[PDB]
């Protein structure tokens, strides 16, 4: 219950009713500059940008005196945040200031890294930061995440991304650092260090209190919707849309078909999603009130390879595998569409989420559920596809029966979503 935690909530940046407002109750003022669009929709974020003069700007200043009675001691820091393209390489930008005549805080991006800095003065600082796996994330970290800052005077300075603790250090004395009661959003270039990038917020909150890890979980999934499955950029999975599936082991792979074999090609584009045949999710039975997709949903996937159309399907064919046993292991493959959903194409999707990553599990299920019968992984098997005389290997998706249960921890199940630009 987040009762307790709202207590010490000093500002709560939210987008209500296409307006920036603060519903803290402290009624900071938001103003806007330039481009900042907001979005109608959950999570209703707002957008900026770093090109042009007419980039996007909103200033939030407090009341002077509900910053000093908190900041001096103990406070948190919270907010939604998507950058694109975050790439490895990326500049120096500040993008949420607080500092005035050199003091302050202050919170930036560069490279890999996301900052936070309490500015004592013009000579003196202290940082924190995340840093994202780079060998992960080829095409730019540009997820969703959520951030939290926390600092105490006579404590440490800390920083959570998603609800996990990465960064924290002792608190050095910072005599006569000046907290500003103004922020600004803005994306702002550091000169003495391209293409644009944009910025989404959404839920910046600020507490008068140093909130500890179970509270920033539960704050954490207090913004979230658990059971609406997510794209691989932490934005809400779609039916009806295409994307490029793939799976959290090989993000180097592409997604092909061979001779009706769904099969795992190396990416010759290994900073883009771009290459191979697409996905469209079914919805068999879920919320018709809308097209997200949920936990427990049932569907089933259309891929389209030359103006056709075909649904994937489990195989009943024997597998084979150079040293494993390849027991209760079917194949995923393309069929021809029917007029009729036919059971071996059906399945049960489920959320998983990781700290650096959004994904699913995807289960082999009937029309309606009550039996779910395997789990969707990968693997390298043996097959004649094409023009092959003779068996060749080749990384498939496949579906494990059986006692699936023994692959549920494996991060082989896992399948992302990344939404295609055209």
């Amino acid at each position: 219950s987040m009762a307790n935690i709202n207590d010490s909530k000093i500002l709560s940046l939210q987008n209500r009713k296409n307006t920036l407002v603060d519903t803290s109750g402290y009624n900071a003022e938001v103003s806007e500059e330039g481009d900042v669009q907001l979005n109608p929709i959950f999570p209703f974020d707002f957008k900026l940008g770093s090109s042009g003069e007419d980039r996007g700007k909103v200033i939030v200043t407090q009341n002077e005196n509900i910053v000093y009675n908190s900041m001096y001691e103990s406070f948190s820091i919270s907010f939604w945040i998507r950058i694109n393209k975050w790439v490895s390489n990326l500049p120096g930008y500040t993008i949420i200031d607080s500092v005035k005549n050199n003091s302050g805080w202050s919170i930036g991006i560069i490279s890999n890294f996301l900052v936070f800095t309490l500015k004592q003065n013009e000579d003196s600082e202290q940082s924190i930061n995340f840093s994202y796996d780079i060998s992960n994330n080829a095409p730019g970290y540009n997820k969703w995440f959520f951030v939290t800052v926390t600092n105490n005077m006579m404590g440490n300075m800390k920083i959570y991304i998603n609800g996990k603790l990465i960064d924290t250090i002792k608190v050095k004395e910072l005599t006569g650092i000046n907290f500003s009661k103004t922020i600004t959003f803005e994306i702002n270039k550091i000169p003495d260090t391209s293409d644009n990038i944009n910025m989404w917020i959404r839920d910046f909150y600020i507490f008068a209190k140093e909130l500890d890890g179970k509270d920033i979980n539960i704050l954490f999934n207090s913004l979230q919707y658990t059971n609406v499955v997510k794209d691989y950029w932490g934005n809400d999975l779609r039916y009806n849309k295409e994307y490029y599936m793939v799976n959290i082991d090989y993000l180097n792979r592409y997604m092909y078909a061979n001779s009706r074999q769904i099969v795992f090609n190396t990416r010759r584009n290994n900073n883009d999603f771009n290459e191979g045949y697409k996905i469209i999710i079914k919805r068999i039975r879920g919320n018709t009130n809308d097209t997200r997709v949920r936990g427990g949903d049932i569907l089933y996937f259309d891929m389209t390879i030359n103006n056709k159309a075909y649904n994937l399907f489990m195989k009943n064919e024997t597998m084979y595998a150079d040293n494993h046993s390849t027991e209760d292991i079917y194949a995923i493959g393309l069929r021809e569409q029917t007029k009729d959903i036919n059971d071996n194409i059906i399945f049960q999707i489920q959320p998983m989420n990781n700290t650096y990553y959004y994904a699913s599990q995807i289960f082999k299920s009937n029309f309606n559920g009550e039996n779910i019968s395997g789990i969707c992984s990968i693997g390298t098997y043996r097959f004649r596809l094409g023009g092959d005389w003779y068996r060749h290997n080749y990384l498939v998706p496949t579906v494990k029966q059986g006692n699936y249960a023994s692959l549920l921890e494996s991060t082989s199940t896992h399948w992302g979503f990344v939404p295609v630009s055209e």
